[PDB]
Parts: C-alpha cells; structure tokens; sequence
C-alpha cells in the first residue's frame, strides 16, 4: 500500500524589462549618467520661443 | 385464420466511452493498473512570489 506523488511543479517567473514594457515609449534612456554625477540637480535650458 | 409476428426488434446498445465523448477535454486520464493499492495521492506546488 503506497503513497503516490502525483507530480511536482513550479511556476515560471516571468522576466518583465522595463525597455520591453511600452511604458519606455514616454522615456527616453540617455546614456549619459552625469546628472547622477552633478552635484545640483537642475538643468538650464536656454529655450527660444 | 392464423396470428403473423411482422418483426422481432431490439435496440443495439451503442457503447459509450469516456475518451470518445467530449467531456474528456476537461481532464487528463490515465489507466492505473492498481489504484486500490494507492491510499493517498499528493501534487506539489512551489510559487516563487
């Protein structure tokens, strides 16, 4: 008189990307990383209407 | 003035299966030879959250 395991599973975790993902549609990633580097974090911009 | 049988009938007993009829695509059979040896079965999940 047995006891049966019937099977054993587990899931899969899926690897979400955030640049797989459309919300990186409303971003753009620049490849500078120097406002992690500034001290103050603004930017000036000289804009011109 | 004599008493004519016009037929003998009887219905044929059309066997039914259970993987014939379509109730089987719910779940996934299995012929095992010796279940009353069985007294518990068990599956095991493992969900990584």
């Amino acid at each position: 008189k047995f006891e049966v395991l019937l099977g054993v599973y587990t899931n899969a975790i899926q690897y979400v990307r955030f640049l797989e993902t459309a919300l990186a549609v409303s971003c753009v990633n620049t490849e500078f990383k120097d406002l992690s580097r500034m001290t103050d974090g603004k930017i000036q911009f000289r804009i011109s209407v």
